[PDB]
């Protein structure tokens, strides 16, 4: 073992770095997009004429931008009073991307009251927080990064551009890696767990029957070490956990974490080229 709980660190260690660049690539393909989206001619013939065809045109771009890129959940435009008045939603497992009639007010949100405190054409981003509807949680669970951008047109506000950035699609498509074997964790800076293999402990911080779910208590004294937002590992005697940090779309850190307990690095003892053929 010693040995072997080191070698595996190591290689946790190496997969981390991977999927960080991965994050990092992904941080940046967001960043262009958005940028395109709020200096797009469609939006801006919109915005100067909203008609019906305007609206189309606008819509079915979106929609265009929504099946291409898969991570964003829904493309909206809402006018300056917080109401949604352009919605295109897409669905990562169909591949279906649509406008919406049902059209909310979301001034009382807090991402909204945030966006309204940015400038015109300065984009910037909410926390990681689940979708609701009408103040309701959406079901299933939609953990969403939201990138926000007010609009103007001539210098005046014509209302604010909202990308949700779909981290279960993320989650989906970056945290295994099907060579080295290892599923990646994604906990919050505030110990919660918002990615994991295991479904039950998501989002404690939200979820009552959950709330035991947190680093913190989970491995109190493995927890500093990732705070610290250094790579490294520790090995508490029964689970080796190697914790990277970066950080997504946010000035706050995104932990990513192996955390595999004993039985599970008895195992990758037998690791053989022939195991990963071919699933
Ligand atoms: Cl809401």
């Amino acid at each position: 073992l010693a040995n072997n709980v080191e070698n595996t660190a190591k290689e946790a260690l190496h997969q981390l770095a991977y999927t960080g660049r991965e994050y990092n690539n992904i941080q940046d393909q967001i960043e262009t997009i958005s940028d395109l989206l709020g200096h797009s001619q469609s939006l801006y013939d919109y915005l100067r004429e909203p008609s019906k065809a305007n609206l189309t045109i606008l819509e079915n771009m979106w929609s265009s931008v929504a099946r291409n890129q898969k991570l964003y959940k829904q493309i909206r435009f809402l006018d300056t009073s917080g109401t949604e008045k352009v919605r295109i939603k897409y669905d990562f497992k169909t591949s279906i991307a649509g406008p919406s009639l049902i059209l909310r007010d979301k001034s009382a949100r807090e991402y909204f009251k945030y966006a309204q405190s940015l400038d015109n054409e300065q984009i910037s981003a909410w926390g990681i927080e689940l979708e609701r509807d009408k103040g309701e949680l959406v079901y299933p669970l939609s953990p969403s990064l939201r990138i926000l951008m007010p609009i103007s047109v001539n210098d005046v506000r014509q209302g604010y551009l909202v990308l949700n950035v779909d981290i279960e699609y993320l989650s989906s498509l970056l945290n295994y890696s099907p060579v080295r074997d290892f599923h990646i964790e994604l906990v919050k800076h505030k110990g919660f767990y918002i990615a994991s293999p295991d479904e039950s402990r998501l989002y404690g911080d939200i979820i009552p029957e959950r709330s035991q779910f947190n680093f913190s208590n989970m491995y109190p004294d493995i927890w500093p070490r990732v705070v610290s937002e250094q790579a490294g590992y520790s090995y508490s005697g029964e689970h080796l956990i190697a914790f990277s940090s970066i950080k997504f779309v946010s000035n706050e850190p995104l932990h990513l974490i192996i955390d595999l307990s004993n039985e599970q690095l008895s195992k990758r003892a037998t690791r053989d080229i022939n195991d990963l053929i071919q699933e």
